[PDB]
């Protein structure tokens, strides 16, 4: 084996690179990939000013060490330089520049070893317990002499840009700011070929953004309490069911991940299970599926907008559709004025008559969802009647006890209305919303019990994600969790391939969610009170590619 | 410094034991433990005769071997004085092996005897006179594990001169006759660290548990720890639960028991979960969200860390069934599940001034028969009237077993203040694939410590019931916990069922001729082999 330098002396990489002001040549049909986010530095500082978050992450990262690992590195950096026979600390190395633009009060940094990069600057000239260096050769010299875990080259696109040049990272530990600022320094673009993604976070909100941590690796070219694990799974299939019709080398960027800590793969995940091991069905006669039972997903609101990467979606039209249903409306008409035409299939002629809704009214949709949260219980007639003052006004009533009796076991709103099933045109998907009230925070549960995992489900999540947004701040609370739960999990097989290729995609930080703050009334949202920000995403994908 | 020969020459004991049948009353004892299962043999074979799931573990683990773990063992051992596994026996358990499958394929086959005669039987086919001598031929050969799959007097002496490393314990859930026994574990001797998932087979329930000699690459490894940065360090509640107690649940590596999945929560809520106090003055912990999953398939999942009792929660269930929701009918059968529910002073407080008392109004069972329709009281003749629900989940199981609407709902909306209480099982909903019913059940409100564990039983018995009617198997029940939460007044009760480690799951039978989900009786329904740890009063008080 011929032993690569960064190797031996564990040199790792750290950086946090921000979106850069783009030049919107008129064309907000962005591209975007791993080199959208590579903003470095703006004026001396960063971009972005301070983010807590990050800081945190870089702090516990570079200040990291595990004592017991130890004597196995030294023995290795020793045997590579054919050297053989008070707290370990790991190095950190930075520009001139980077060193400059922190505050007196953090230099150096604490419990790491500081080595400084610097031409114009020497020993002498600084007063702090530092090393000074003056070409990338000095520290590994450096490095072959000091008792240290790991060295983590921090920062100075210049210094980033040769350590990558010459070969000498190992791993870089990438954190992804979601946002743009102004930058006038980028990190270099990292080439394919040499570097993978291995690993992906968890997603969070810290200083009005949102930001994940990504690593990226260098590429190709009691032990007997363990086998009592070997013997537990003794009673084993050896492979899953569709194995042989879905094969894996497929999904090889998907399992070549280590830690997929992303809250899209609760969604992935589900859908790779289906698919590996989903029963096969013919849902509606003729069409044919893969099914499961029984799923549940949790998205943390506080911390983000669970709104795919990796595919392109937009969220107009579930918008209207729920501030359609809030208003008691159940006139498909009118979504097809405003160019929604979810609802436009299934209040046909046909359609309709098929469901023996003889009397019924071209998209006259019947009892659905909006006529079921404001009158519930009520006798439907027709989408044009006013049924003031009739049936159940759930939503009323639910958003009351989250103001009155947060603690409360019984805030459901519930569309599953068993008496007019046969009005709708189509008996709901999501069943029931339930709310769970603590320290001022809001979270909720939505059942659903027919589940489209490539169609469906991704904007349903959103749909609810928002909804959960809106009942919060009518409410006072700040939104917390969106848990959904998943009843008959499906995948159609038209979506197969189309499915395949979006799980080897890796997600982007989430977007984020921001509703008009003056709004305190559930009734008084209209469209142009939303936005999502900062949506980076994969290319859009047609799930049946048909012709 | 090696030099206690069991942990030195890694040797270990595997076996197989069921239940003893007693003359004077043969089923259903009153008092249980891990000395419940001792049967070894009878007549010179085993008490049940077969059991191929067992066959297989046995086989599985006494031929495993992973060579690249052996050096680390041929390096101590020798350093203390196509690898195999060494298989430990006596002549009695010899001489009832089958002759076709002797010597055991695969295996350093040993005897223990003093009349056997090593000059009649072939070389890898090894023998000797006593117990020490033992010691001696692992000196000598190469294996990887040396197991003892003994004979009750194997077995014992094995044990009494403490050379038995682990015990590769299966428990059979039945009961059979039995001349010869497994020697009483020493609780303070041995402990159990591991207990799989359940199994059925050969007619019976069983599972396999790990005892423990009380001895009383790194590349993406930094990386994991990295990831965990923002973590809380502490457990939010440990400060005043105190893992020190649950020192037995946290001394468990493996916990693939089914009743894990109830128990794990239980920690999960105790630990991390929020404290809320109700309009009431009582307090609780709660978490919002979890799934539960249990095979019916392979056993009836009734708690065994604590007694249960089905006989109130059935006749329920054949109250829903019948659509009634008068209270006198189930108290006139001693069930006083919903007793406090229709007082004069509950109902009253409800704003039900003008019901009488114990008509609970139009609850689950009217739902179930008669959503839609006005409810007027309880004994009212409701026949034809609203969604037949009940009647409409089976034909859609037998008629269009594929459709995504098979719903039964409790939760209507337009009838929730003329209950005597908003139900706590909003609905179920049913899956049907290749001839097999699974059934989901989504509860809004959950009491961790008295109500899951019935709530758990009854929808399993009721996804039987309905498989049955329709001719499909049961497959899985699936529990879907809305707001779960654990009584403060419960926490030292649910600290000690913590600590207990769970048997094998019972059985539920059926009277098979039973067809239509009205016809069922509380006659027709028999829980079998239900063995579990004593009662505990969830309340401590009184
Ligand atoms: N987002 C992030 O993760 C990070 C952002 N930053 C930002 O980046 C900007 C600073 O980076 P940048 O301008 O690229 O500069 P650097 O911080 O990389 O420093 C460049 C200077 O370091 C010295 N140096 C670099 N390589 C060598 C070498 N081989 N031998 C000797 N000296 C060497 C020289 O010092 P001299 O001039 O004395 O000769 C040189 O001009 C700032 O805005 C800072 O806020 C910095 C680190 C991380
Ligand atoms: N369920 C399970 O997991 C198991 C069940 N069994 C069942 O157990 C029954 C057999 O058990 P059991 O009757 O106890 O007999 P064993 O199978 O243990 O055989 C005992 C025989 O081993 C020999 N022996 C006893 N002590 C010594 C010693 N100190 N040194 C050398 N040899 C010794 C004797 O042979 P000799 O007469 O030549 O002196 C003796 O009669 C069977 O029905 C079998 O099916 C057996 C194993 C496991
Ligand atoms: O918001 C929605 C509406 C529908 N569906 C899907 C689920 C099913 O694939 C199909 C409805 O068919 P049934 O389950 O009702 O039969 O539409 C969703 O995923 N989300
Ligand atoms: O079958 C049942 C019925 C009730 N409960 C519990 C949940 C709550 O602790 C209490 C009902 O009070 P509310 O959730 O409605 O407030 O009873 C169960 O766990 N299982
Ligand atoms: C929050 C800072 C930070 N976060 C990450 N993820 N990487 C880094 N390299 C730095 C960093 C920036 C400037 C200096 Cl001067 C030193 C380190
Ligand atoms: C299926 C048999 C089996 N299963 C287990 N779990 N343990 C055992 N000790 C045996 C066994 C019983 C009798 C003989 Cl003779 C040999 C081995």
């Amino acid at each position: 084996m011929m032993e690569q330098v960064c190797d031996v002396f564990d040199i790792y990489a750290i950086c946090a690179c921000c979106k850069v002001e783009s030049k919107n040549e008129g064309k907000k049909n962005e591209v975007f990939n791993n080199y959208t986010f590579r903003g470095l530095g703006n004026k001396g500082v960063l971009p972005w000013k301070c983010n807590s978050l990050d800081m945190k992450y870089f702090c516990a990262v570079t200040t990291y060490v595990n004592e017991s690992k130890y004597e196995k590195l030294k023995y290795k950096r020793c045997k590579y330089l054919n050297k053989e026979t008070k707290k370990l600390q790991n190095v950190v190395v930075m520009g001139r520049t980077s060193w400059e633009s922190i505050p007196k009060k953090f230099k150096p940094l604490s419990n790491r070893i500081n080595v400084i990069l610097s031409r114009t600057l020497k020993k002498e000239d600084f007063d702090e317990d530092v090393y000074i260096i003056n070409k990338v050769e000095d520290l590994i010299v450096l490095l072959g002499k000091l008792n240290y875990y790991k060295c983590f080259i921090i920062g100075g696109s210049v210094v980033y840009q040769e350590f990558l040049e010459k070969k000498l990272i190992k791993k870089i530990y990438f954190t992804r700011i979601n946002s743009t600022y102004e930058c006038d320094v980028f990190f270099p673009e990292i080439n394919e070929n040499e570097y993978q993604i291995i690993s992906v976070s968890d997603v969070y909100t810290s200083n009005n953004t949102t930001l994940d941590f990504i690593i990226y690796k260098k590429t190709n070219n009691d032990d007997e309490e363990e086998d009592d694990f070997v013997y537990f799974n003794f009673n084993k299939e050896k492979e899953e069911k569709n194995k042989n019709s879905i094969h894996p080398n497929d999904f090889q960027i998907y399992n070549s991940l280590k830690y997929k800590y992303h809250p899209e793969y609760q969604y992935l995940n589900i859908i790779y299970d289906i698919m590996m091991n989903g029963n096969k069905q013919s849902d509606r006669t003729g069409v044919g599926v893969l099914s499961k039972f029984g799923y549940i997903m949790k998205f943390d609101l506080s911390q983000y907008f669970p709104l795919l990467t990796t595919k392109k979606l937009f969220l107009r039209g579930i918008i209207e559709e729920l501030l359609w249903f809030i208003r008691g409306e159940t006139n498909g008409n009118t979504l097809l004025n405003k160019n929604v035409r979810i609802w436009e299939a299934n209040g046909t002629r046909e359609f309709l008559d098929n469901r023996k809704l003889f009397h019924r009214e071209v998209n006259d949709l019947g009892p659905i969802y909006g006529f079921q949260w404001r009158h519930f219980g009520a006798e439907y007639t027709n989408m044009y009647d006013n049924y003031e003052n009739k049936g159940v006004d759930q939503l009323k009533n639910i958003i009351n006890l989250i103001k009155n009796d947060p603690t409360s076991r019984r805030i459901l709103l519930c569309a599953w209305n068993v008496k007019d099933l046969d009005q709708m045109a189509l008996p709901p998907c999501h069943i029931l919303c339930q709310f769970y009230v603590f320290d001022g925070k809001l979270s909720c549960i939505m059942y659903q019990r027919s589940c489209d995992l490539g169609l469906g489900v991704p904007f349903n999540i959103a749909s609810y994600s928002i909804f959960t947004h809106m009942i919060a701040q009518v409410c006072n609370l700040q939104p917390a969790q969106f848990i959904h739960v998943l009843g008959n999990a499906h995948v159609y097989n038209n979506h197969i391939d189309s499915l395949k290729i979006q799980l080897n995609r890796i997600p982007y930080p989430f977007p984020t969610l921001k509703l008009n703050p003056d709004i305190k009334n559930i009734e008084d949202f209209t469209i142009s009170d939303f936005t999502i920000q900062n949506y980076v995403h994969h290319e859009k994908i047609s799930m049946d590619m048909a012709a």
